[PDB]
Parts: structure tokens; C-alpha cells; sequence
């Protein structure tokens, strides 16, 4: 995230580390949604790699001891069935792994709420993006939890020739274009989380940024839009 801020450490309990083996060691490598005890919603395009990958639950801190993580294996990864690697512009960047165990809730630990089906947010709608990712263009990630206010655009607007043009699909929310706020590598698969009717809901899953760099005026961050996939989730968790 660039031009965040260091989120305190109870604000956003449904935040995972998407993390992969790494010789002797773990790496961080995207963020992720606990949706259920034992699924966890990320990017399709974060796990098209052949790794080994654990998910820690109740991290703050990469590079320290918090006191409060869960550290589980993934177990099955349920990739949108239309998702291709090639064409991020086309959608369908969504997926869902399944856990080895259970993880314990706590104020650490929660499932993240999910909007209702079909829900769009109005244009400006206050929202937050939330990971460790890079806190500058071509950066390192960051060590603590950011957090980046990031208001919506709508997609007429977003979709319009000086944005993204035909590159944002109605699938799609975007947030930003500030030029010094956004999401950036590392932050892939983490949630934007919008404030509506006094509840945080999970309204998307952070999949692109420009290639002309993170925090790009009129290049708002670009994320699946959680509200239509609520179906898909669904059979996939009641089918597994
Ligand atoms: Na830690």
C-alpha cells in the first residue's frame, strides 16, 4: 500500500498473509479474506504459481512475533473456472482456498462480511485498502499492516478514455486515482473494505495497478468486485 498508514492492530481481523516456502524460510506474497473457518478468499492470479503455500491469520508484523498468529496450510485451491492468467482485463480474478484446519476467532481472527448480491457502491464511497504490500513503486513491502483511505470511482467513470477505458469490466470496482494513494505488488488479493449502513463489508479483492507504476493519477487501483461472485462462492464452499 502507498501512502498508508499503519493500521492498529484489531481494525481489520479478517485480513490474511497469503505466504509461500521459500527455501529454509516464508515468504509474503499477497493478501486474503478469512471467509469461513477454514476458506479463505484471494486473486486468482496470486496462486497461478506451483508453490507450496501457508495462509497466517492474526499477523500485524512480518518481522516479528505478534503473539497472535495462526499459521495454516492450504489444503485445495478453487480457482474461478473462466479465470486466464493472460487476460487480467477480462475478470474472473477470484479464488478460494480451503485450510488444513480451522482457524480460532478472536479479536485477532474474524471473518470478513461480504456484501449482498449485486450491491454496487456509489460513486466516492468511502473505502479502505488494507496489506503489505509495496509502499512505493518498485519499493519493499512493508513490515506492519497499512491501511489507505481509497474512495470509489464508479464505472462510468473509470471505464471513460483518460482511466481505464475497456480495460475495467462492470465485474470490477476501483478506488483511488489520487495519485499518492493505492494498492501496490504484494497487496494482490487482500481486501477493500467499504463502510455502508455503519458496517465494514469486503467489496472487493485487489487485482491490478497500472504498469506505469502504483499510485498513477486516473489509474485508481482495480479490484473484483466481491458482490458479483456471491453465488460462486457459495457452491464452491457447499461443494467442498
Ligand atoms: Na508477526
Amino acid at each position: 500500500v502507498v501512502g498508508g498508514t499503519e493500521a492498529q492492530r484489531n481494525s481489520w481481523p479478517s485480513q490474511i498473509s497469503l505466504q509461500y516456502r521459500s527455501g529454509s524460510s516464508w515468504a509474503h506474497t499477497c493478501g486474503g479474506t478469512l471467509i469461513r473457518q477454514n476458506w479463505v478468499m484471494t486473486a486468482a492470479h496470486c496462486v497461478d504459481r506451483e508453490l507450496t503455500f501457508r495462509v497466517v491469520v492474526g499477523e500485524h508484523n512480518l518481522n516479528q512475533n505478534n503473539g497472535t498468529e495462526q499459521y495454516v496450510g492450504v489444503q485445495k485451491i478453487v480457482v474461478h473456472p473462466y479465470w486466464n492468467t493472460d487476460d487480467v482485463a477480462a475478470g474472473y480474478d477470484i479464488a478460494l482456498l480451503r485450510l488444513a484446519q480451522s482457524v480460532t476467532l478472536n479479536s485477532y481472527v474474524q471473518l470478513g462480511v461480504l456484501p449482498r448480491a449485486g450491491t454496487i457502491l456509489a460513486n466516492n464511497s468511502p473505502c479502505y485498502i488494507t496489506g503489505w504490500g509495496l509502499t512505493r513503486t518498485n519499493g519493499q513491502l512493508a513490515q506492519t499492516l497499512q491501511q489507505a483511505y481509497l474512495p470509489t470511482v464508479d464505472y462510468a467513470i473509470c471505464s471513460s478514455s483518460s482511466y481505464w477505458g475497456s480495460t475495467v469490466k462492470n465485474s470490477m470496482v476501483c478506488a483511488g486515482g489520487d495519485g499518492v494513494r493505492s494498492g501496490c505488488q504484494g497487496d494482490s488479493g487482500g481486501p477493500l473494505h467499504c463502510l455502508v449502513n455503519g458496517q465494514y463489508a469486503v467489496h472487493g479483492v485487489t487485482s491490478f495497478v497500472s504498469r506505469l507504476g502504483c499510485n498513477v493519477t486516473r489509474k485508481p487501483t482495480v479490484f473484483t468486485r466481491v458482490s458479483a461472485y456471491i453465488s460462486w462462492i457459495n457452491n464452491v464452499i457447499a461443494s467442498n
